[PDB]
């Protein structure tokens, strides 16, 4: 029955952009294949040169976002090259049997496998390393992403008539743990194993030292802010798979919103900020109506001010006085 | 368009309590005047004494409920008196462009501004001062508040029917992070500028030394209970701009719930507990059935009764026996 | 009225299992008689042995589920044997006044005493104990657990069609704050009184020192796994009486979620984590399609996987490679 699909080989995009794809499915089912490359890498997580082991999935912190349709089937190769030290391996919330596929594709330093699975529910859903026995290690030294299933038909709106972006944008927040001295400076390691035992007692504490979106403080600022003009219509993916967080567009809103990222629901209008659970991706529909800059953060504003969760959206456009103006007040009638 | 508006100015009341306003919209849209006064003073928010140097709209924390209709256009005069010692400002969620009017706003002390903006969605939003580089201090310092745009034809339940509430209240949750010494006792600052290094470093830490209802421990218990009589719809709106919440009414329940704020959403029904994202503004209808005393928390208990997040409601009326009573009284066996 | 009322005694089972009941009521209202009673006890929570004074609803952690339908009468007998050091009362969520019923049961150790509620609200509540003064120390001791109202017509799914689980499982979720010494080493007392100064200090801090399913770390694992069969529709019922969880069936999604598990909400679909609120019960619906082993566990994986909160499910059947399948084993490139 497999054998009559389509195979289509797709290659992916560094965050937060998303490789090309149809919101609409115009063909039937296909076998989507992917191949993703372990890389376990020193990176530098803030403008103080703070420096982790991170491991991740395609050389970025979070991995790429991949997109298929309801009931593609998945198919995965992934490689664990020789360079690299530890074991690792793939959970897929979007995947169904076999600890989302974790248990299946253990993988040592110099080995690779390639795991199927069909996507049968459409959302956006989370996929991290999960080795037994250092789980919350592996996911958050970076190791983690999300894969879009989308509905056959496309998004909907509360009524169910069509919603069509222009633009998609992949928004991965990270909750790091670095270890410090007695002071409060952050610790170097040479490999991560080194850094392991340390890692554990900090993670304990259950307060990250940083969090970041794209990877480091900053990242989606400035020269690299997500951009827009008004009237397009923008959906952004933001996945936490570990901890809370809950976005908020400063000066705009989420029209549509899918917080805990599941298609076969109705949106959640209006909404200013919303809940994104650890362990799940979500989804956010705008219309942009003001040029200017916009900020993207995690409202908890000290995670966003403090410890790194905000970005940038530059949106070009003309002003619109209705909406917002300074007033002038030359009157009394 | 807007020079052939009605204008009606309203004067603010201080929290719990809401200024005069119409549920159903009697007129057309409508420029509605507020006036809004920056006070920066010492607060003491502790039985032990403890005192901070609040950063308030109008004098009180949170600032005052600020009540508009869909598609009427608000219009704030700020003014930063002279007294005042730092530069503020103020982002509506309700509004569309600008960073919500920060970008518009700001104001050293000794002077003043002008704001207008349409409240083009409907739902209970959350307003607070946002300057660049001390957004979390200024929240944290109290300066927040919540604005709500009514839809014009009131609120209505799950099957489109009017909702019609007899009280309103409206409930500022609080998180504040005082600095300590090495044993732990409370610092005291001369003025706002003094506290803010050791104030990062508080905040930081991500845990809260107190959470208050409306500005202090016991703000709302004993005289300044919430006060209502068995059967009456109460609407209570919740707004915490920094930190998740979880209110919960002990003795009742949510009848209709807007965890998100957003009347645009059908509400939730029987919630016995509901979560209100940080940066964001819920509300909850119910109809007392029972007299009594209430508690109305945050149901991390640790953090409604260690750390203050507890208030009252005094309702008055007859006892119904057929939903409780107690068949045996406590006795020795 | 009641007098007319048939009674029906009920013998209660000990988590993670519910006592007979039918899901479609087949008789009307009727006053459903539970009996429980309180103990106070020691309780190895952890591998290493760490011990806990454990104030319990009949000598569980969590207290049983019970299970009653839409518009039952609750009558609870709760005795306060004389071998117990502290008063003690309960509340529930579900009931209306009196604090929950906790103003009305406060019993000392040799007492007892019998409250009657209506359960005029269908979904799964929480309950907990709730003396005036230490609620917290209470609750985070084991001192709860849930009570589902069923609707009278059984569960129904987001078209309003019948749901029938084949399987019901009652997950609590406990957090605990042991004492520490200087070096990390946690501490033990002869009577819950004498650890009541130490207690409140370690709540304050907010972080707990243990999370776990069913009252001990790996409660839910190996031979006292939960188990079921493909083809099989289970329904999980979880609570957390005073911190937020976010519930998470490694290799699975919930089908049909309350999050906030109040039943006349239509459910969510397709969940693949949800967050519960602190003081909240919610309710998942799965039906397995693959055999094996399932790990339930809460998605902060520190909170999971370091903490203790993480159970299993073993399951029966066939495996179905079209969902799921290894095209490629792991090996070297
Ligand atoms: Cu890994
Ligand atoms: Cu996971
Ligand atoms: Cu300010
Ligand atoms: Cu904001
Ligand atoms: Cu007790
Ligand atoms: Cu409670």
């Amino acid at each position: 029955d497999i054998s009559t699909l389509p195979r289509v080989k797709v290659d992916l995009v560094k965050p937060p952009f998303v490789h090309a794809h149809d919101q609409v499915a115009k063909t039937g089912p296909r076998v989507v294949e992917f191949t993703m490359t372990i890389e376990e890498k020193k990176l530098v997580i803030d403008r103080e040169g703070t420096e982790i082991h991170a491991m991740t999935f395609n050389g970025s912190v979070p991995g790429p976002l991949m997109v298929v349709h309801e009931n593609d089937y998945v198919e995965l190769r992934l490689i664990n090259p020789d360079t690299n030290t530890l074991l690792h391996n793939i959970d897929f919330h979007a995947a169904t049997g076999a600890l989302g596929g974790g248990a299946l594709t253990q993988v040592n330093p110099g080995e690779e496998t390639t795991l199927r699975f069909k996507a049968t529910k459409p959302g956006v859903f989370v996929y991290h390393c999960a080795p037994e026995g250092m789980v919350p290690w592996h996911v958050t030294s970076g190791m983690n992403g999300a894969i879009m299933v989308l509905p056959r038909d496309g998004l909907k709106d509360e009524k169910g008539q069509p919603l069509t972006y222009d633009k998609i944008y992949y928004v991965g927040e990270q909750d790091f743990y670095v270890p410090k001295d007695e002071a409060g400076n952050y610790k170097k390691y040479e490999t991560p194993g080194e850094a392991y035992e340390d890692a554990v007692k900090a993670m304990r504490t259950l307060t990250p030292t940083h969090i970041v979106f794209n990877g480091a403080v900053g990242a989606l600022t400035g020269d690299h802010a997500l951009t827009a003009a008004v009237g397009e219509r923008v959906l952004v993916v933001h996945s936490q798979a570990n901890r809370d967080t809950r976005p908020h567009l400063i000066g705009g809103h989420g029209d549509y919103v899918w917080a805990t990222g599941k298609f076969r629901n109705p949106p959640d209008l209006d909404q200013e900020t919303w809940l994104i659970p650890g362990g799940t991706a979500g989804a956010a529909f705008y219309t942009f109506r003001q040029p200017g800059v916009y900020a993207y953060v995690n409202h908890n504003l000290i995670e966003a001010f403090e410890l790194g969760a905000a970005g940038h959206f530059k949106v070009t456009g003309e002003w619109n006085d209705d909406l917002m103006t300074s007033v002038v007040k030359p009157a009394s009638m």
